[PDB]
């Protein structure tokens, strides 16, 4: 069974049952878009990182990542074709997990779906997000 199988049984998302929000929740937003906080324990230095992203609640968690990766980058000053080609060879490689949880995003469902990110709008919290390897989860698998 290939680690992504292995994986998706193992922590799956939990998940609203449509990707449609409702009005009352859709208007806590800001025009539709969320505030997420993004975590990162990276290299071999393990320092605690952390971008603060606005996006639309209706991205998906790859996107999430792309976005995390724009903002750890803008200072960069690279074009949008060499950080668009950039972000195509990255997103792929790390998954969300909800910090300090066993939830992670492994779906390309729309973030608001998830009940992590609806349960937050609710209550008016931020999302605290993690961004973490491919490989690292699949080494952590039973
Ligand atoms: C393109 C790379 S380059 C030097 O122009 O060719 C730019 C747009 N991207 C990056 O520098 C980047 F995507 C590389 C990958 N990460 S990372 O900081 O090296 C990183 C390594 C390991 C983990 Br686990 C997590 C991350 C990470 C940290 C912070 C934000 C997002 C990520 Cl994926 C980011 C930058």
């Amino acid at each position: 069974n290939s680690p992504h199988s292995r994986a998706m049984y193992v922590y799956p998302p939990n998940v609203e049952s449509s990707p449609e929000l409702p009005k009352h929740i859709y208007n806590k937003l800001d025009k539709g878009q969320i505030i997420v906080v993004i975590w990162v324990i990276v290299s071999p230095n393990n320092d605690k990182q952390k971008y603060t992203l606005k996006i639309n609640h209706d991205c998906v968690p790859e996107q999430v990542i792309a976005e995390a990766i724009r903002k750890k980058t803008r200072s960069m000053l690279l074009s949008s074709e060499q950080l668009k080609l950039c972000v195509l060879e990255y997103q792929g490689k790390y998954i969300l997990k909800v910090c300090g949880c066993d939830e992670y995003f492994l779906e390309k469902y729309p973030l608001s779906q998830y009940k992590y990110i609806r349960s937050c709008i609710m209550l008016g919290r931020m999302p605290n997000l993690m961004l973490m390897a491919k490989e690292s989860l699949y080494s952590q698998l039973p």
